[PDB]
């Protein structure tokens, strides 16, 4: 008991694979959050009744995510640190790795319980994505690309969508995101704040 889900990976871009800057996102983009709320939350209506999706990342995203905003709402946050925290102890789930996580969801969210875990994302930490992309279990990547080559400090360790990477990752239609984030989402490029940037979903066989 501890194989069942796929994970599936959440992240914002640049084609450079830029991703962070001083704890924080490069970016301001109402409706790009938006979407990554929408993706991270959605629940099949028949399932909506009990079951609750789940939000991995790394210590240094907690930290880095407005307090107001925190724990993300809707969704079980747990954070990977290998402190034994110390959180600030207070009811967010902890664990010291991606399979101490998803061991301590099966424990805690099974059958018995009142709660249902549907499905699995990694929200982020370069360092939580590096491990995710290294797990066998990881098969999916939702990806915003964000064409332009903002100043970054922090970056995606795989650069999964150039053609060194192209046999193992795919790129898939947009009526299989739409139909995968059970929502009508934007197709091609979208400008917000002065650059344009889309939705993507890619994903490799396990
Ligand atoms: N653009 C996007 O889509 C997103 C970007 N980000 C950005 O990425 C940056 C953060 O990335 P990064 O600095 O690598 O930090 P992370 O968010 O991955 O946090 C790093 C810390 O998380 C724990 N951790 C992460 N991975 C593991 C692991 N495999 N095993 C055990 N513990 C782990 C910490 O442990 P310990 O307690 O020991 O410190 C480790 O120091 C920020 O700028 C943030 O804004 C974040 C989310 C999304
Ligand atoms: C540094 O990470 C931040 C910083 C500030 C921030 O602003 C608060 C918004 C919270 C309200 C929405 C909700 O309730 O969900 C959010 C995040 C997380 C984030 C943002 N975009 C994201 N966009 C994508 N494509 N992927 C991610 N993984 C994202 C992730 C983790």
């Amino acid at each position: 008991m501890n194989q069942q889900k796929s994970l599936t990976l959440i992240v914002a871009l640049t084609t450079s694979y830029g991703i962070g800057r001083s704890n924080s996102l490069p970016w301001k983009l109402k409706k790009e959050i938006s979407y990554f709320k929408r993706v991270t939350s959605f629940v099949p209506t028949f399932d909506s009744f009990e079951s609750m999706n789940v939000v991995l990342m790394g210590r240094k995203t907690w930290e880095s995510i407005p307090l107001q905003f925190r724990p993300l709402k809707g969704r079980i946050n747990v954070v990977i640190t290998r402190n034994e925290s110390l959180d600030l102890g207070n009811g967010i789930h902890s664990a010291k790795s991606l399979d101490h996580a998803l061991e301590l969801l099966y424990r805690t969210y099974g059958s018995e319980s009142s709660v249902q875990i549907n499905r699995i994302f990694v929200i982020g930490g370069a360092q939580l994505y590096k491990a995710a992309m290294d797990h066998p279990k990881l098969d999916r990547i939702m990806a915003t690309i964000i064409y332009k080559d903002i100043h970054c400090d922090v970056f995606f360790p795989l650069k999964f969508r150039d053609k060194e990477w192209s046999s193992v990752w795919k790129k898939e239609k947009h009526s299989d995101l739409e139909s995968w984030v059970g929502t009508k989402v934007p197709h091609g490029k979208i400008n917000e704040d002065g650059f344009d940037y889309e939705f993507e979903m890619w994903t490799r066989d396990l």
